[PDB]
């Protein structure tokens, strides 16, 4: 759990994210909780040129290491960590289906039982605010209160979890749910959903196993 | 036909399933008929970390080997084997087009002559029940009575066949049919289909060759 | 131009066809004109297990070599060669967009200037007939009279050209046109097209260069 | 910055363009500003057979080197360079989503904040004219006046930037925006957009960082 190991996992997570087709437009950024702040990807460097040394440490005060420029979206990664103490990693991307659903400004409802992976019966959509602002950070923080992933209106996705592996897995699953919702929405509106009772059973079953 | 050989084929089938784009969300599971029960993939292990030793034997009583946790969806694999004596392998996934059609709760009708690969003029959609339950297992068993593949409402797909190669092939073909049906459904409802007579000719022709 | 060289190109064409995403469902078949008939892919053998020795020679009488089973769809490859003397290679697949357009039973009109690659202002759709029949062969032959590619209703695509490279290229371009037509058809009906005069200019320009 | 180095980058850009799924139909062409004209890809040679020696120099008078045939679309690459003095590289392709939006003859409006990457609140669509003509070149030149990328009606996309890396990046981002617009357009018309004020803030923020 030295800095270098966490740094390699961030980079591996970026590469896997691009392999999976979630990092369309080179827009993603990934962070892990570390010491009193976080390790995040830098702005301006293509994912394929990234080395351990490029990863940027940002303390709990928001001061970043000298000589390195963190992601232009670092502020809501820090909002995530302060809003969800259990989160140890954060994945953000502009994946196409998640983003199209966020353009409609809709939340994804319970069209599939795997929706319970993010914590409840839906995937919320936080209202728009300019990227990098304190206003965007407050919407994200309120949205992650009872959910581990959220859409950002006219923007993309944020997913958090106990480690990078699980955070990537969740981000990917939300992209799948987003694609299921847009494919069926074009056929019928509204789309059939599972009841709240049904989702409460699945949630208990996921706690158990 | 030793256990290890069947175990390698299960793992190879998972990898090919992911290559083909059918294992979106790491949700699939694969089994083969063996001795008095089956060999199935374990729960919790990413497909890329799988080794021969991870494959779990489950007997005809439903008891699994000590120290190994089988897939959380093993029960309907055992339903498949008891309902279709000719089936020797079972592929289950949450492939995006199959699953979107199952969210609409529709069966796929005869829009293409290859529909006859699963046994008749359609691909049914079994009613929803919580994953891992005996109720889900009964719907699956009734649906596979006269068909080799079925959709599961709000869930995904199950396909079975005489060996893994053919079961993967069928699962993939149903995903193609699902995508053909959703693409044309967005344009026109209902979608043009081939008549029952026409499908009976194709079925006879597939018996012959 | 020995048989073995043509045989390797057929196999390479299958592999490239699968790489390009056009051979969904393992359904394609490829042939080249040779001697008094053709060399075609065999039925039953997965594309990745294919070797030079598997390629089947079928003479001008329709008799195939002893001990080898040609594609179940060889008959319309032979129809293509008798209907278009200039064709030296034939690619057939069940590519998803081409096939969805053939399910609607529509021809692809002039939505893009590259439509002229197949010879005119459209891509026709030949009426359905059972696969492998003489009736299907007659529709295909009439459709290829003034066009180098055609859709087959409820079925797929046939493209022909002077060599395999160009035949693959055309097949791929028709899949792109098919996808352009289904994407815009879901938004507006009918889709804007280029005039007949405009296509006549492009056709002359393609003759020139 | 010798000719050979620029030539390798053109070729690498073609390969990456095909990897990204933007060069559907082998239709793209790439150029860089050089000396008194440009270096462009040749017509007729598949991207995978390209070598440094194939790259064609075209002077400021439009005369190309002896013995080499430049792209059939070289003329609007030269229009781009004369219309935008800051552009040093030009990427053109027939990417499927960009092209479908150009078939509708619509401009892409501000559905996402990344729209500001091409310079304003939209991605224009230049009117159709036959490929390779002086009339097409004038529409392209007028469209790139205040934008770094444009759609071409019934045709495709042109993107320009200070170097190939950035030009590819922009072309790819416009394909993502195009796909976001067609996916949401099928659900609702018109699609929600960000206001002009909001885009002016983002534009200033991109100048800053
Ligand atoms: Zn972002
Ligand atoms: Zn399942
Ligand atoms: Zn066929
Ligand atoms: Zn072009």
């Amino acid at each position: 759990m030295e800095r270098n190991k966490l740094a390699r996992q961030i980079i591996d997570t970026c590469l896997e994210m691009t392999r999976l087709g979630l990092n369309q437009g080179a827009a993603g950024n990934v962070s892990v909780r570390y010491q009193d702040g976080m390790l995040i990807t830098p702005t301006g460097i293509p994912y394929e040129k990234l080395t351990e040394s490029h990863i940027v440490f940002i303390d709990g005060n928001g001061k970043h290491e000298e000589g390195k420029l963190p992601s232009s979206e670092w502020r809501f990664h820090m909002a995530a960590y302060q809003s969800r103490p259990d989160a140890n990693a954060v994945v953000h991307n502009h994946a196409v289906h998640c983003t199209a659903v966020s353009i409609l400004n809709r939340s994804i409802p319970a069209i599939h039982y795997m929706i319970a992976a993010a914590g409840g019966n839906s995937i919320p959509c936080a209202p728009y605010a300019t990227f990098g602002t304190r206003e965007l950070s407050e919407h994200v923080a309120l949205a992650l209160k009872n959910r581990k992933a959220t859409l950002l209106q006219h923007h993309g996705l944020i997913a958090c979890e106990v480690n990078l592996e699980k955070a990537l897995w969740l981000a990917h699953e939300v992209e799948v749910l987003a694609q299921l919702y847009l494919t069926t929405l074009a056929i019928t509106d509204p789309v059939p959903v599972l009841s709240d009772e049904e989702i409460a059973v699945v949630l208990e079953k996921f706690k158990t196993y």
